[PDB]
């Protein structure tokens, strides 16, 4: 059973919690940046953290690698995202992935081209991330926030008000194939199955599909714990 390695925004460098439920049967470890919003440093220490932190888990016997920081993989657009994809694979040896990969590709296996962007935190994740998708050629179709900024750190959201945001983003464009949630907080999971079973269309969260794609890079054909959506319940 490969171990799958993460790099995670926060010092602490900890498993997320949002995701590790889908796989309890699998190893996962996790390596911590810390960087700043800026780096005072310069872009190339920006990429270097990113590439020692891949290294570090290479040698703490990850199979896989994926980085796991919403900011890093679709801020700076798809391109960005390939190239530091390509650093990390070309620094390790080891097969690597981002969270914006993993969103895409669970948007495409969704048959998903038209998004509804809902996220917990500010306007601008949504905006960016919309960006991100429609260089893409998918097409995002509205954006709906929460702007509870503490979900940047340790914030936790309810499940109902998760539910809400979703339904709400839908309604305000219906014409949409399915949704992204991210920046949803520590615990996205459970929003998942009940905004599919009131609106009918696939729900995608940032940080669970990451996990998902990780583990189908990783080779072994292990599947998700059922009942958390149509994504982990048709892989």
């Amino acid at each position: 059973t490969p171990t799958i390695g993460m790099i995670v925004p926060p010092a602490a460098g900890l498993v997320p919690a949002d995701g590790a439920r889908l796989y309890p049967d699998l190893p996962f470890i996790a390596s911590g940046l810390g960087l700043g919003s800026v780096t005072p440093e310069g872009y190339d220490a920006v990429i270097e953290s990113v590439v020692d932190h891949a290294r570090r888990l290479q040698k703490q016997g990850a199979a896989v690698v994926s980085l796991m920081g919403t900011s890093l993989s679709f801020y700076r657009g798809a391109a960005f995202n390939a190239a530091l994809t390509v650093a990390m694979r070309e620094a390790t040896g080891l097969p690597c992935t981002t969270m914006s990969t993993a969103v895409l590709n669970g948007l495409r296996a969704l048959g998903v081209r038209r998004v509804a962007l809902a996220t917990a935190y500010i306007d601008d994740v949504n905006e960016r991330l919309a960006a991100f998708l429609a260089e893409e050629s998918l097409v995002p179709t509205g954006c709906r926030s929460l702007g509870i900024t503490g979900v940047e750190a340790m914030a936790r959201v309810d499940t109902a008000t998760l539910v809400d945001l979703c339904v709400r983003a839908f309604e305000a464009a219906p014409d949409s194939d399915g949704i992204l949630l991210s920046c949803g907080g520590l615990l996205t999971l459970d929003a998942i199955p009940e905004v599919e079973r009131r609106l009918g269309v696939p729900v995608v969260s940032s940080s669970p599909a990451g996990f998902w794609d990780a583990v189908r890079l990783a080779g072994g054909g292990a599947k998700a714990r059922p009942g958390y959506g149509r994504l982990f319940d048709e892989s």
